[PDB]
């Protein structure tokens, strides 16, 4: 209660199978205004921000706690029991991807369904495995951020937003610099350091995965990787979508997606 106070929980729609709906990097709840009027008539929908939100209270996020994932996964898993859900479908964009992953692990009768979207086991590249990022390109980035927020922001967003949708750019750029700049420095690092490939395997809901086309964060290789990895029946949906965000630059068409696979 006073954790879904924190984390501006809120519950909307008139139907009544549980729709979680859980932001990912940059971004808050609001990312998913666009998809919500879609969802409103048949399904009961959760949302929530991550601690590191700029839309939550800075001192809610205590560095000396959350320094891997397990800590957000405790804090998704107090909210669904603080509102009584006991089964639900779980979207998560970008690192709440891999937030829904370990709380699946850890709660295996609570989702009925994973949708995954930008989602990633890890970012960094080592001899078998093609994530997208070398370890010394990245400290380059940790350093500019430091050094220049704003102006990391504004060189950022439109390689996430990925396609030339300006109003996208503007809307990422907007919650990413309402996040205090340690904040993301440090959510940042914490997921780099992360590595969820060898933990793939323990799942066993069935895992929807939307993969759009050009995504900054996500090479089509690592789609395919999740395919192959996780424990339960996974789908790919490789969307007609250009970009890491397709919630906030093609929602019309990505609800449209996020439909079918929930009926699926
Ligand atoms: C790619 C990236 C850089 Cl280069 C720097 C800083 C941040 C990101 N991204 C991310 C960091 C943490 C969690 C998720 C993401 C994501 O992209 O979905």
């Amino acid at each position: 209660q006073t954790l879904l106070d924190a984390l501006n929980v809120r519950v909307v729609g008139s139907g009544e199978r549980v729709l979680v709906l859980a932001h990912g990097f940059g971004t808050d709840q609001s990312a998913w205004n666009r998809i919500l009027p879609f969802f409103l008539r048949d399904y009961r929908v959760v949302l929530y921000d991550l601690v590191c939100a700029g839309s939550v209270n800075p001192d809610f996020f205590d560095f000396r706690r959350y320094t891997t994932l397990d800590p957000y996964v405790d804090d998704l898993l107090h909210i669904l029991d603080a509102l009584g859900i006991d089964q639900c479908a779980y979207v998560g964009h970008s690192v709440s991807a891999m937030i829904g992953i370990l709380a699946s692990i850890r709660r295996p009768e609570l989702f009925s369904k994973l949708i995954l979207i930008g989602a990633s086991p890890r970012f960094l590249n080592d001899e078998d495995y093609h994530g997208g990022f070398e370890q010394g390109e990245i400290e380059k980035v940790f350093s500019a951020m430091e050094a220049n927020y704003e102006a990391w922001v504004n060189g950022f967003a439109p390689l996430a937003v990925g396609a030339d949708v300006p109003a996208a750019v503007r809307e990422f750029s907007r919650t990413l610099f309402n996040m205090r700049p340690d904040i993301t420095l440090f959510v940042s690092r914490t997921v780099f350091n992360s590595d969820m490939r060898g933990v793939l395997g323990l799942v066993k809901v069935p895992c929807h995965i939307f993969q759009t086309a050009r995504d900054h964060s996500v090479p089509a290789s690592v789609a395919t990787y999740l395919k192959n990895h996780l424990g339960g029946k996974n789908t790919v949906h490789w969307l007609n979508i250009e970009g890491h965000l397709p919630h906030l630059s093609a929602p019309t068409l990505l609800a449209q997606e996020l439909r079918r696979a929930l009926s699926h």
